[PDB]
């Protein structure tokens, strides 16, 4: 397993908006793997909060699924 | 090899920013390399456009090795 410890207030964002949406969506966790394409067990890790266990890249896809937008804004 | 075709405005995005600043940098593509710590044909894959075998956490590494900031919008 990867697990990721970087890029943490973006990583924290996104599993933040990700649980809240998927909390009062009126889906079971079975339905809510449906829904985004993964796993029980992967829908238990984001529920419990296991962020070391997402890649940005993994929560953006499932940020997708349930219908949101990402926008990217790049400072320099 | 994992291959990438989705969300690939985000995607674009990042890795034209990180060719642009890269291209300008005066840094050959070994020291581009050195400083990203990467290889050497991970630079050349970047810089030849292979966008398919970038993740968008691995972009948003090299973004931030590189000193930009990364900032995200989720919209409903």
């Amino acid at each position: 397993i990867h697990h990721h410890h970087h890029h943490m207030k973006m990583r924290s964002q996104l599993l933040i908006v990700l649980q809240e949406h998927l909390r009062n969506s009126g889906l079971t966790q079975f339905k809510a793997a449906e829904l985004l394409g993964v796993t029980q067990p992967r829908v238990s890790d984001l529920m419990r909060g296991k962020i070391d266990l997402f890649s940005l890249e993994s929560l953006i896809d499932m940020i997708t699924s349930i219908g949101l937008k990402v926008e990217i804004n790049i400072k320099d």
